[PDB]
């Protein structure tokens, strides 16, 4: 596809404007921390270990987020939200990230670029990535969208 | 009092062995994070703000802990537990900290050194501190205790 338009913009300003030869990651699941799960770990914690836990979780999440960079990807389109700090990590890692991409677009992009839409970020092997000549921010009218061109 | 023995040891190894001219802080309350309170802030949080919160809390607590160093104190005897990371902060700040000091000892030390046992760590003015010539770790038999000598 010498074109697929996504009506969603890259999440951070400090993110790349154009991405040449993009390996694209497709995640079904939100790049976020599960409330119920960390509340419970806080609840079952030894009172003197509360901060240890919050710190171990700050590391565990950042690691979950780095599995994108480590799988080689330089573009990530998430079907759901992306935690704000997670958005920071990717902006630093220089990755083009998009959140809340419609399910239809996720599938449309899956076929077009050849990626496999994962949910569990551990199955994020560099084989499930998609490819495209360029991925760019584009502003039509007052919408900031993302063009996925040269779909391979 | 050319002597008050406390049957509790300084909390960390990297803490001072002897503290000359000690201004002593007495806290009724635990130097810990309240479970119920942070669980609720996690629960009411925008999903994309979970990590922002955990980070703001990591700072808020460290600041609560620094109010000891900032009140001038160089010795803190807490009547309850002290969060492990909080114990790290004090060990770095070079403060002699003791946790779970008996209530009777807290009062006994209050009179002897002239400090005011606070609960709310904001009332930790340098006026509520106690004084003593030396505060030292001491090992009698197989107990590691704390001697508060030269109580002024
Ligand atoms: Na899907
Ligand atoms: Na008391």
């Amino acid at each position: 596809m010498s074109g697929i338009v996504i009506d969603k913009e890259k999440v951070h300003s400090k993110m790349p404007d154009v991405v040449k030869n993009a390996k694209i990651a497709l995640i079904d699941s939100a790049l976020e921390i599960k409330k119920t799960e960390i509340e419970a770990k806080v609840q079952i914690s030894d009172p003197s270990k509360i901060q240890d836990f919050l710190n171990q979780e700050t590391n565990t999440f950042k690691q979950m987020v780095e599995k994108i960079k480590k799988s080689g990807a330089n573009v990530v389109l998430c079907q759901k939200g992306i935690d704000d700090v997670a958005q920071h990590y990717l902006a630093k890692e220089g990755i083009y990230a998009v959140r809340r991409v419609k399910k239809s677009d996720m599938e449309k992009l899956a076929k077009a670029t050849g990626a496999k839409i994962v949910t569990d970020l551990d199955d994020l092997t560099p084989s499930v990535l998609g490819e495209a000549e360029t991925v760019e921010e584009r502003k039509i009218g007052d919408d900031r969208m993302t063009f996925v061109m040269g779909c391979k």
